[PDB]
């Protein structure tokens, strides 16, 4: 074949299609390249098998199925809630990759691989927000995305080999090995693969930096609002087995800890949709029913012990938090208070009740430590203050501080870190104004969604998008986000060093460099509060 | 008589002298007017008696004796230390008043009454720092100062009428009633007397605001770096009696808690100096052996309870702190760490040990609550941060926070309050640069010492002194430190309201208005830590 759009992968030939980006610039896309045997029937819960080789030319030309998950119907057809909802048909047969190359096609260029996040229970590579075409065209990078199994279908653990856990991670791993073996034919460099993800995607990206198996499969990592040391990232395998048996019971299957073989077999028989819909029960804020576990294969120790011993890939890291990480999660959980409407406020009575519900595992001397740390003492009863106080305590404990820890441990092991604090509200944000810059607002801007002429992004926001797209891209290219010739419209990004802890604020009219961010609160959660609960128990 | 320099005081007549001020302007001074029968012999430890009438005229021209006290000598003949050492012969006969009037003599001027503060163990009205001549001439106000018995000689408590306690406070009280009777003859209005003091002197004027016997003796109050709720201000009756018997035991007297009249009789025999030198046993930082006690007459309840119930004089108060209150007392206490050297620093290990030596009563969980609250979490190990940390944790608990509490409590009850933060370090400072603006640095500017050209104060400092002398003065006059016109040279000083809690920063180039000061830390000491120590035993 002399036809550029056909590519001969290790398992067969595939045909892509030439499409315009929203920006107008033309790119070459390959949608739904199968990288694994569909994990159906006997293969459910288990690790993926490589794809069977196919005879002829396969048209990899249609956005692939998204994996079986719940749909967010709590706010109805609210555009802020539905943008995260899967936009393709749901199927167990969902293990597919997407490749987008720029035109003119490069001979050998950087590869930016996007692992999506949804708290390991939801998400798809096919979301309209993850605009591959805009990033690939504007930065000259091969943009790659993968679909991995999610929820119980991707992370069920029972201790047995028929449910060994981390299926979704081995899905990602296998997909990385595919990129290694094939990305050169699309014009990428199998040695310059940069993994980048948000939330559970960032947790995944970080787990690949830790993992023994996916170690030599990529070069660099960008981690948006996530780290492997986060509370929700992993569960004890003692708990994971219980969550699984409680799900077995909930769907009407044998749930005896002795006959675990009876459990998996029955579970393999049930409909995937009823399976993913009965996972939720008594769960606190920011804790998800089925997530990664320390299995022995992908991870043989907790991320804590991995970070401590310094056992992680020696590479550059770009990482950062948003200003209001918590709000999003405090809206869904704790729904009666803090509802979806403008100008909502929290009383001192309600704040005191919330810290009890948002931290239901601390003895009470610790709750007082929290109420003191997360209260504005210049005006202790202020209704706005007591609301924003809730966002910070959730945002710090579950997100911002875990990101900080990871970045710091990489920094003192002698690796170049680049820390950001994303502080920009989109002018047409559908959410109430009090939410501010929430969890995963940067995603639109990193994917060049403002450049879409059919959308109402301002001229300033279009610059800001191109700005952070460059930062991200040439980090994936060079290992450093700064321009080679040191520009002024592109401010400097100091290295997040162990002793200095410097971060760059990402907003419209700023080049501000701070330290942390939020150092006092992180020391509260990491240093002070643990030794208090020890002293009071 | 027709000589202006002689005045017919109710108990006799006195002759003063006209003398120049450092400003060049002249004033009339009366120095060492006896307001009480000398508290010698059987009258030691007891409340003062009014002085006997004298025939003829009395030369009140030379500065009076200072009360028997310990002499600071740990830094030898060092300018920083010696300025607080007594500058007149030490005598048990020391109860005298000083009156300084401007020229030309006013008819019914405002009266500013200065109560000195040497931590209730030291001090004298005669100190060159307190020189009244400048304040009187420059602000056109008659300035008064009193001597009160200090240390055990003025504050020995046993519970018996022989040693009832608060002799020094009754010394102060009798001086107030003297002012009311006689101040009109000097050109003062006995209805508009405002008390102002610093440290122990400030907690003295605060106790007059609380006392039943003092409430109709003055009009307003200025309280520099002191409040009646300060931990060092009062001691329990149990302690005060045990402190007394230990003084009896150390000096070689009967010390049995059965027969107390044997102890006091013996103590009346011993030398005044041998008595004040042996009172210093094992006392923590900012702990003074002989201080005011809730006796029954001068105070019949703790200032804590008196503040809670709102039982204090309805009147305007002007109060505030310095930035480095703690350093002074640490310098003397922790003598081996942070000595009187230039550029001294504290290691993290030395800081962790210091918090135990500075808070020797908290359990251990509370020690850790302190170390967390007083760590610069930007650079947790920084030698400068860890040294400055010691100043703050001492200065807050013992000074700043208690001043805040009193000011707010007065404001809450509907009284007009004016809070200051004194941040100006004098250029010609004898102490090392790291000490900053220490306890009692404001005194020099309050009394107009920069207006003495022989002391070489800078031109901006000369204006700064006139600025704060005015604030103080027209507060004593009007009840508000602001002038009528409000020009740029005299910035606005907003009221310290219950919810606002505004303070004016008193520095050279500044005009800044803040909240507090140091709200989070006062909330730490008044709210969090007390409830933490209770939860942990
Ligand atoms: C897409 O893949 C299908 C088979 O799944 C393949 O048939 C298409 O090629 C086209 O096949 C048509 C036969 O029904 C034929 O009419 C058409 O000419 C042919 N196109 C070409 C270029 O040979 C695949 N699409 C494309 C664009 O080839
Ligand atoms: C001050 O009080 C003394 C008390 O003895 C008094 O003596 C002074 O008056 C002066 O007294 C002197 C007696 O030695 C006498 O020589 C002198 O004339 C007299 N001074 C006069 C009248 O001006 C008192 N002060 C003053 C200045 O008299
Ligand atoms: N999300
Ligand atoms: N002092």
């Amino acid at each position: 074949d002399n036809d550029p759009l056909v590519v001969n992968t290790d398992k067969g030939r595939i045909r892509g299609i030439t499409v315009d980006a929203p920006s107008g610039k033309k790119v070459d896309v390959w949608l739904g390249i199968p990288y694994a045997q569909p994990p159906v029937g006997p293969l459910r819960f288990r690790h993926p098998r490589p794809a069977e080789k196919w005879t002829g030319v396969l048209n990899t030309t249609t956005p692939p199925n998204s994996c079986v998950q719940i749909v967010d119907t709590v706010f109805g057809d609210f555009p802020g809630a539905t943008m995260w909802n899967p936009n393709t048909p749901l199927s167990e047969d969902c293990l597919y990759i997407n490749v987008v190359a720029p035109r003119p096609r490069p001979k050998n260029a950087a590869v930016m691989l996007w692992i999506f996040g949804g708290g390991f229970y939801s998400g798809t590579a096919t979301l309209d927000v993850y605009d591959h075409r805009a990033l690939a065209s504007e930065e000259n990078v091969i943009v790659v995305s993968l679909q991995y199994r999610v929820a119980s279908l991707g992370f069920l653990f029972l201790g047995t080999p028929e449910a060994p856990g981390n299926a979704g991670l081995f899905d990602q791993n296998l997909a990385l090995r595919w990129v290694r073996d094939n990305i050169h034919r699309f014009g990428g460099d199998p040695s310059r693969v940069t993994l980048f993800g948000e939330s559970a995607g960032a947790v995944s990206v970080s787990l690949h930096l830790l993992s023994a198996l996916s170690r030599d499969l990529f070069q660099r990592a960008i981690l948006q609002s996530g780290s492997p040391t986060a509370p929700w990232a992993l569960v004890s395998r003692e708990e994971a087995t219980l969550r699984a048996l409680r799900l077995a019971e909930a769907v009407g299957c044998p749930h005896e800890p002795s006959k675990l073989s009876d459990a998996v077999e029955c579970l393999r028989g049930k409909d995937p949709h009823v399976l993913v819909n009965n996972e939720w029960g008594t769960l606190g804020i920011c804790e998800f029913p089925f997530v990664p576990v320390v299995d022995g294969a992908f991870l043989d120790e907790t991320p804590q012990r991995s970070l401590a011993s310094g056992r992680f890939k020696k590479t550059e890291i770009l990482t950062g938090s948003n200003t209001e990480e918590g709000y999003y999660f405090i809206i869904y959980y704790l729904t009666e208070l803090l509802r979806k409407e403008e100008g909502v406020t929290v009383t001192r009575e309600e704040f005191l009740q919330a810290v009890r519900e948002l931290n239901p595992y601390v003895n009470g001397a610790a709750r007082q430590a929290i109420v003191f740390e997360y209260t504005d003492w210049t005006e202790p009863d202020n209704p706005n203050s007591n609301r924003d106080a809730l966002d910070k305590m959730v945002g710090d404990y579950h997100f911002t501080c875990n990101v900080n820890e990871f970045a710091q441990r990489y920094a003192e092991e002698g690796n170049n870190v680049y820390m950001y604090l994303y502080t920009h509200r989109s002018k047409g944000n559908p959410w109430p104004r009090w939410t501010g810059v929430m969890h995963g607002d940067e995603i639109n801007y990193v994917f060049g969604e403002p450049l879409n002429p059919t959308l109402g992004y301002t001229e300033d926001e279009k610059d800001f998008s191109r700005k952070i797209m460059r930062y991200w891209s040439n980090f994936a290219k060079t290992g450093n986000p700064n321009p080679n010739t040191a520009s002024s419209e592109f401010p400097e990004w100091p290295k997040h060093t162990a002793h200095g802890r410097h971060y760059l604020e990402l907003g419209l009219n700023t080049s501000f460099v701070g330290r942390g961010p939020r150092l006092r609160q992180c020391a509260f959660w990491k240093k002070y509060l643990p030794q208090l609960v020890a002293a009071t128990s």
